Order: C-alpha cells, then sequence, then structure tokens
C-alpha cells in the first residue's frame, strides 16, 4: 500500500495509481464520483452530490464515457477516432480525474481544471490528448478533468419545467468545480488558485462559468481555446430549445411532465438515433442540444452579458488555431473530403456558404460570398476551397473570439490572445486542412515529451514552451516567464492595440488585429443587415 | 491677301480662314482658333439642338480664342492658381460654339492622325481655351493635328423637359457631335486624316467620349477613344428623364417661370439668372454631383449607359482608360465639413460619417454604414489621418475608380481592346496641398506636354515624363496601341483583360504592370451595393 496513493476526501477514502511520465512518476486518481449517477428518474435533472462511501474506493482507472453519438464518417481513421469514446458508454458517467506530482506537493499547488469540447454532443476526459501526467510531472501542476453530460442527456430542455430545466451538463461541470474547492487540498492542490481551461464547446463552457455568478466563486482565471459563449452555435433561445426537445419527443413516440416522463423511458440510443434530426437547416458547426438562455444559469444572452459585465478581477487567455473551419467541411459541404485536395467550383462555394452560414438570408449569404471571393482569382478552386474554410472558421470561432477578447478588455479584464500556427508532424488529416480545430491540444498537454509518439525534437521543445505559458498563466494570470528576460514578451490584448502572438516553432511574434477587417464584417455589418434587411 | 503669311490661309466649308503661327519650344506650329461650327445658340435657339454654321463672306480671323460658354465661375478660393486655372479665360457668352485646330507648321503634306479633345468640368463648366489644353506641344513634337471644341454646359447644354420639342435634352453632346461632323468634312483642309480620329477627354469630357461610343450616330465620326478619369456609367454622368424634368421644373420656378410655355419663359431669363440658381436643384447636399447633365432620353442614349455597356458589341473598339492616384481629394473642400486646402484636414470619426452621407448622397442609411465599415481601418478606427484619406478614397472610388473598373471590364468582355493606367505623379508645381496627392485633373498638363516649356519651371524628369506620355497617347491615336513598335527595350503596356486585369503605373519610373484595378473594393461598389439596393 503506497501512502502517496491513499487520499481521504469528504466522501471517503480513495486509492490512486502511480503512472510513469517520461521524466518520472506521477500520482493519478481516476474515476472519482462527484455526483449521484444521473440515471432513471434523474435523467435531464440537475446533478445531486455523491453520497459518501465505505472503505477504500478504487480510483486507478478511467470511468465510463457519458452516453453520446459516435462518429462514423471515417471508420478506423485516427483523425476522427482519436476523439471518439475510448471507454464504455454509460449514463452513469459523472466522475472526475486528478493528476498530481509524485510524491504529492509539499505546499499548496495551482490547479488547472480541463473542460473538454465536442459540440456539447460528445467528448470524454479519458482521451489520450487530455492526459494530465506531463503537466503534472514537468510543471508540478495539479490537473483535474471531469466528465459532464452531453447531447439530450446533458442539454435537452423544456424551459420552465421542473423535470428538464436545461443546462444540466453545465451544472455537472459546476458541481465538479465545487468538488475541487472542497477536496483538492487533500491532493496538495490550492483551492485559492484554480484556472479553468477548455477547447471548443469546453471553451464555450468556461465562458459560461465566467458569465454565471454562482460559478465565479469557484475559480480565478480562464483559458478559452477555440470557443466562446457568444457566437452562433454555443447557445439557443428558450423557444428554440423547446422546439427541438418537442420534435425529438415526437420522433421517438412521445404537458411537459408527461412528455419528459415518456422520454425517460426511452433507451439511451433511441434518443441519440434522432439527435441530428431536430436542427432547423442543413448545416455544419451546428449542434442540436446545447446550453440554453434560461434566465437562470444564463440570466441573459452571452452577447448581452459580455457587453454589460464587470470583469475587473479576471484574467483570461484566449485564442484560435490557424485553420478553425477546415475540419467541418467534410461533414456536410459537397466537394470536400479528407481523401483528395477538395478543389471546388464557384458554384460549390456558393452552395457551401448556405450550409456554413445556415442562418444567413439570401442577401447576407451574398455579402459573405462577395467579401470572401478573391476578385483577382474569383474561380480559382484553391482560393475557393480555402475561402470556404475561412468562412466557417471566422463565423464560428475567430470573430466570436475577437468579439469576446475586445469586450472583456474594454470592461476591465486582463486578456492575452494567441493564434496557434504549428501543424503536428504526425497529423493524419490532409495538408489542405492545415492546422485544424483541436490540434493544439496535444501540444498544450505535452504529449510530444513522450518519445514513443514520434514527434520531432523541435515539437518537444515547442510543447515545453506551451506548457510553460499555460502553467505560468495558471500561477500568475500572466503567461510570461517571471524570471527570464528576453524580448519579445507576450503583451496583453487591448481594444487600442489589439496585440496577440503567434504560437509556432519560431520565437513569439507580436501581431496587431485579429482578422480586424473581416471580423468587422461579421461582428458589425451582418448584424445591422439582418436587423434591417 | 498678298502681304500675309501664305502658310496660314485655309478654306473650310463655311469659307476662308486666317490662322496664326505660334511658337512652341522646338519650333513653330499653326493655330486656327475660334472657328464657328454652329449658328449661335441664342434667343429662340436656347436649349435647342445646334444648327450648322451658315457660310460667311471674306476671310474669318482665326487668330484668337472665342467666348467661353456661359457658366458658373468658382469662387471658393479667389486668387488661387489651383482653382483659377480651370476658370473661364475669355468672355462668357451663349454665343460660344467655336472650335480650335493646331497643326504642324508648315501644315502636314500627307494625311495626319487627328486627336479631338473634349474638356471636363462636371458638365457645368470648362473651355477649350484653357492653358492646360494647349495643343501646340502635341502638334510640334508629335506632328499631331489637334482639335478642341466648346460645347454648351449647365442649363444651356443640359436642361431637359424630355419628350419636348423645345428642350429635348443632351444638346451639349449634340454640340460635340456637330464638331465631330465638322472634322469629318473639313480637317483634310489642314492635313488631318478624317479616317483616323481619336477622341480624348477628362472627367465629364471622358464621360462624353463614352456617350459617343454608346450613341450610334457618333460612331461613324471617330475610330478610337481615350477616357481619362471619367465614364458614361456611374452615379454622376447621367440622370433619368424624370429627374431631369424635376430639376428643369424646379429651376423654372426658382427663376420665376405645358412645356412650351415653361421653356418660352426660361428663354426670356438672363443667362446669369439661370447660372445663379443651378446648384439649388440637386436633391441632396452632395459633392461630385451636378445639376444639368446628359439625360437618358431614349434618343442620344437609347438606354442607360449601364445597360448599353452590358449588352453592347465592342469588337471593333480600341480604348485607353485610366485614373489618377487621388480622384476624390479635390471635391472634399467643396462640401465636407472639416476639409480645407489651407490645413491638413485631419477629421474625426463623426466628420467621416457625415462626410460619407455627402459623398455618397443617394445611399440609404444601411448602405452608408456598409461604406463606413468597409473604409474604416479597424486597427485605427479613430485616426484622423486615415479618416481623411478614407474620405477621399470613398469619393474617388465611388465616382471614378470603380466606374472605370466596371467600364474596362465590360468593354473587354464584349470584344474591345482596352488599355488601362493609374497616373501617380504629383506635379512639382502643384499649388493644392500635399494631403490631396495627385488630384483629379492633374495628369492633363502632362499629356498635353506643358513641361516642355522651360518657362513653366517643371523639372527635367518631368519634361522626359511628359514626352513619354505624349508618345503613348499619340501611338494609341495612330495605331490603337500605346506601345512604340520600334522600342522593344522599353517595358510594354499589356491590354487589360478580365482574366489578367492588367494595367500600368504612369509615373517617373519605367512602366510597371499591376493587376486588379481596386478589385476587392470595386466588388463592393459594383456588385454588392447594387444587390443591396434591390431591397
Ligand atoms: C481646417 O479648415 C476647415 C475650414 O475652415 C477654414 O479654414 C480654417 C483654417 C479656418 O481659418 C476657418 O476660419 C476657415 O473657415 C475647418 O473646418 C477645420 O476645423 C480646420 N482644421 C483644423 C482643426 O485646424
Ligand atoms: C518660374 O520661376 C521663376 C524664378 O523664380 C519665377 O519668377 C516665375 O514666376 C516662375 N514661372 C512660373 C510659370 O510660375
Ligand atoms: C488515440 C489518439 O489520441 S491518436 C494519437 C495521436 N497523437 C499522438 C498525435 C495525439
Ligand atoms: C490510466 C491510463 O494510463 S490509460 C492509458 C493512457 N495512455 C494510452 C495515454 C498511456
Ligand atoms: C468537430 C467537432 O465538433 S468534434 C471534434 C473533436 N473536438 C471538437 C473536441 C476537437
Ligand atoms: C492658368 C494656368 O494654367 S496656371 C497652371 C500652370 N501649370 C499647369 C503649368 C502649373
Ligand atoms: C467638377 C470639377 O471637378 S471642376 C474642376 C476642373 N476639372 C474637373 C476640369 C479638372
Amino acid at each position: 500500500e503506497d501512502p502517496q496513493l491513499l487520499v481521504r476526501v469528504r466522501g471517503g477514502q480513495l486509492r490512486g495509481i502511480r503512472l510513469k511520465a517520461p521524466g518520472g512518476p506521477v500520482s493519478a486518481f481516476l474515476g472519482i464520483p462527484f455526483a449521484e449517477p444521473p440515471v432513471g428518474s434523474r435523467r435531464f435533472m440537475p446533478p445531486e452530490p455523491k453520497r459518501p462511501w465505505s472503505g477504500v474506493l478504487d480510483a486507478t482507472t478511467f470511468q465510463n464515457v457519458c452516453y453520446q453519438y459516435v462518429d462514423t464518417l471515417y471508420p478506423g481513421f485516427e483523425g476522427t477516432e482519436m476523439w471518439n469514446p475510448n471507454r464504455e458508454l454509460s449514463e452513469d458517467c459523472l466522475y472526475l480525474n486528478v493528476w498530481t506530482p509524485y510524491p504529492r506537493p509539499a505546499s499548496p499547488t495551482p490547479v488547472l481544471i480541463w473542460i473538454y469540447g465536442g459540440g456539447f454532443y460528445s467528448g470524454a476526459a479519458s482521451l489520450d490528448v487530455y492526459d494530465g501526467r506531463f503537466l503534472a510531472q514537468v510543471e508540478g501542476a495539479v490537473l483535474v478533468s471531469m466528465n459532464y453530460r452531453v447531447g439530450t442527456f446533458g442539454f435537452l430542455a423544456l424551459p420552465g419545467s421542473r423535470e428538464a430545466p436545461g443546462n444540466v451538463g453545465l451544472l455537472d461541470q459546476r458541481l465538479a468545480l465545487q468538488w475541487v474547492q472542497e477536496n483538492i487540498a487533500a491532493f496538495g492542490g490550492d483551492p485559492m488558485s484554480v484556472t479553468l481551461f477548455g477547447e471548443a464547446a469546453g471553451a464555450a463552457s468556461v465562458g459560461m462559468h465566467i458569465l454565471s455568478l454562482p460559478s465565479r466563486s469557484l475559480f480565478h482565471r480562464a483559458v478559452l481555446q477555440s470557443g466562446t459563449p457568444n457566437g452562433p452555435w454555443a447557445t439557443v433561445s428558450a423557444g428554440e430549445a423547446r422546439r427541438r426537445a418537442t420534435l425529438l419527443a415526437r420522433l421517438v413516440g412521445c404537458n411537459d411532465t408527461e412528455l419528459i416522463a415518456c422520454l425517460r423511458t426511452r433507451p439511451a440510443q433511441d434518443l441519440v438515433d434522432h439527435e441530428w434530426h431536430v436542427l432547423p437547416q442543413e448545416s455544419i458547426f451546428r449542434f442540436s442540444f446545447v446550453p440554453v438562455v434560461d434566465g437562470d444559469f444564463l440570466s441573459d444572452t452571452p452577447e448581452a452579458l459580455i457587453n454589460t459585465g464587470d470583469f475587473q478581477d479576471l484574467q483570461v487567455l484566449v485564442g484560435v488555431v490557424k485553420d478553425e473551419g477546415s475540419y467541418f467541411l467534410v461533414y456536410g459541404v459537397p466537394g470536400f473530403s479528407k481523401d483528395n485536395e477538395s478543389l471546388i467550383s464557384r458554384a460549390q462555394f456558393l452552395a457551401g456558404v448556405r450550409i456554413g452560414v445556415p442562418q444567413a438570408s439570401d442577401l447576407a449569404a451574398e455579402a459573405v460570398v462577395l467579401h470572401y471571393t478573391d476578385w483577382l482569382h474569383p474561380e480559382d478552386p484553391t482560393h475557393l476551397r480555402d475561402a470556404m474554410s475561412a468562412v466557417v472558421g471566422d463565423h464560428n470561432v475567430v470573430c466570436p473570439v475577437a468579439q469576446l477578447a475586445g469586450r472583456l478588455a474594454a470592461q476591465g479584464a486582463r486578456v492575452y490572445a494567441y493564434i496557434f500556427e504549428h501543424r503536428a508532424s504526425t497529423l493524419t488529416w490532409p495538408l489542405w486542412m492545415g492546422v485544424p480545430h483541436g490540434y493544439e491540444i496535444e501540444f498544450i498537454f505535452g504529449l510530444p515529451l513522450d518519445p514513443s509518439l514520434n514527434y520531432t525534437t523541435e515539437e518537444r521543445i515547442f510543447a515545453q514552451r506551451l506548457m510553460k505559458y499555460w502553467t505560468n498563466f495558471a500561477r500568475t494570470g500572466d503567461p510570461n516567464d517571471p524570471r527570464d528576460s528576453k524580448s519579445p514578451q507576450w503583451p496583453p490584448y487591448t481594444t487600442a492595440a489589439q496585440q496577440y502572438v503567434s504560437l509556432n516553432l519560431k520565437p513569439l511574434e507580436v501581431r496587431r488585429g485579429l482578422r480586424a477587417q473581416t471580423c468587422a464584417f461579421w461582428n458589425r455589418f451582418l448584424p445591422k443587415l439582418l436587423s434591417a434587411t
């Protein structure tokens, strides 16, 4: 019995497992329950705290993945399968994972809490790219990650109902945050220094905790990688959530109480089978069951909340990858595939814009096409393919990020911004997709430090830099190395200078203006257009 | 005759003329100035098409410039060369339909290609007698026969009650056409070749050239065309029949006046009364807009210039078109609060938004916002230097650059041989402030070769630059190709096409080929704003 692997938390005793990182051992406590299983009558309901347990709970293995849609586009292909569930699916999935140094920290250590993405319809804390051991071992970090409910199970809402009030997957996340405040000190973690970080829907989730008062007492800093609470996909209105839940019920053969009661009888896969059938248009980067503007978790729209919020005591790190949109094009836009160059016609570009900007009117779509066409090369398939990616990336991630960065800065927050421009040497998606959505994560988590994974020496050195920025941010709210001189420093993002950095194999380079002209199109003009028309 | 210079006596259809020997720097040229080409359009003839001049008896003295057509005279900056150089330099009169001819001295012995100049001035002003339109350098140095005519401007040239007999519209264009007919019949008497006539003009003169391209009876009267900083299409060069009628009717009311009865009453008014009220009829507070301009009458213009350039067959056409670096800047001090020639005109964002309503006067609120958003530098949205320069760009692009881009594209797509330039040299002697850059009109003095006159104080490099330009323009006149058929060593000027969109920089440096005439921004003005308009 290794006493470093025995911890007493409020619910009882746990036994962890010693894992081997390249530089040495780490302690892992995996599959720790933070809620009562949300099964049976508890489906669609807020999470309840986990009851205490007898004896020593085995926390040596990852628990089940929350029940979800499994991707089938490219069976056996690593680029898609690396995101698919890697443990059995179950509604009984409300567990979290903690990595710490071995031996455990002698003094209170800054905590990083990871919230995974997956469109609010997928994801798991057990994926290889979210492996917290490198950060634990190399940077001495205490790293936590939780499973939260996704799809109908996490986000189906009949707003105003007792039995399906909405946003319960976010409440799962919050309960895990409360768990950390109550228990993380037992692992050597510092509850007075907690940094949330996440990517895509996970980043949107972090943003929602920034915008919801009860969460604000549970953390001190935030990192939003490639996602935001504002923007076209992260939230729905109460009316649209109700429509979707009501249509789904209809499709599976089902007064809110009666409707929700019948949905609770349905096998989990019956719900998932119809998950994608309730979206209002044919689209990409759109997800059926997402956080809802309920007037409770979210007191108003994220747009409203970011415009009027006071963010003076907040430090935030935000950014994007170079090719945010490319991934999504193979899931809906004719002409696109991983298995060829996806050189498209102008006709295919105009068709794709309707799918990539599915809420756009004819005129708005026309403006998108006119803005993104290179009028020197208006029919060039390479330009048109790359423009399609840009439209989807900018509409869904880059311009929402720019908007958030600007508002948070204007309203007193300390903001740092980046663009991530390095394509992993071992990437299995084609060259044309560039640096796609999701492919900074393996570097931030430090995977290239494992020589068995076949990254280059330069990628290992780059990962070590990134882990340092992130953990320095965790320690101080400033990603710069506190001892260590050398220009260039990473300056805060401001509305005046709009400074951000490129994260690639070259030294930090400071740039100004995050797609400034194009995001003015999306953030200023298109709103004026559809409010008038 | 008997004691006079025998090399200056010429007969035309209306009778005998006596010209004058002028000194150009390289030698003598012949000038026949103030030749009448129409009956004076006075009295009962006001607003009416021109009638051919009746023959005269004896020798007509053609040694001086004739009257300038009655027009508004700029008072913005009294005494200032930058404005006064465009003001009338002879007596204002409605008796003004005269033309000028310059030729080598002695006159050429074999038929010589002819260049015909049509001046600009917003269709409300201008004169063929201005110093910058002096044909002596082209005639002396390039051996050109150069012709320039006065044409009626303002109400006198362009007031229309469409469908009426007494004020049918477009009479200033008909004045131009009659001068072109005069050249066909008479220019051989001077050694000019009626089978090689090239029209060239700037601003409204360029617009006029374009309307001759688009009007059937003009097409037999010339062979090639040059449009400098102006087009027949675009927001200022034409009005609809209904708008012309509205303006004519309002003007009549303002001066105290059934179309016959209305026009009869307008014919009783002093010319100056019409001039004094002509600015009062524009529908908005605006710049780069003019009250009395060509009308889409279904006659001279059978359809809008837009329609005609979209459907026309221009296979037999060769055209040279282009713009200066700062088309808009001039106009800002005539209407946009915050702008002046006597300070740097650094403006606020508020003054930029206000300016956009004045510079894009027909724009709805949404379109104006589209413009502001496009032209704002979102890295420096409040910087007064960028805002000033953006105000200029808005007005230049909207009114000249994007209309030219549109014209060059349609013409090339529909069979024309098109050559395109941007002129980027600022005259060393320019009296307008530096912030205005290379303003509208300030290429002309170089095309006409004024720097060849040492008394004018241009630089040596400016002289060499002028000589190149005159070569380009005259080579184009001669052959439909501005390139020298000898000189393969000099860089070549490629035709503008829709595929490659090539055009050249005209400056002190050897020709540089560039691609795309404001391609992205002109997509906004020419493809997006029109689609917005439809709803
Ligand atoms: C630039 O000038 C604009 C026009 O005002 C005229 O010129 C200036 C220099 C004054 O002498 C004034 O009396 C004239 O009427 C002004 O609107 C503008 O404010 C001036 N720019 C600045 C701030 O110096
Ligand atoms: C040319 O320069 C001289 C000498 O300074 C000056 O007197 C004359 O007025 C200038 N000529 C012109 C055309 O301005
Ligand atoms: C199951 C997986 O994560 S695939 C491994 C891809 N990686 C080593 C480049 C992150
Ligand atoms: C709890 C564990 O260690 S699972 C195996 C994870 N690995 C594939 C990244 C090594
Ligand atoms: C494209 C998607 O929405 S899922 C892919 C996995 N990821 C989002 C977590 C990176
Ligand atoms: C009356 C005039 O033309 S003054 C301008 C003279 N300049 C064009 C040679 C500078
Ligand atoms: C409407 C005007 O711009 S008048 C200025 C003189 N110019 C046009 C002939 C150069």
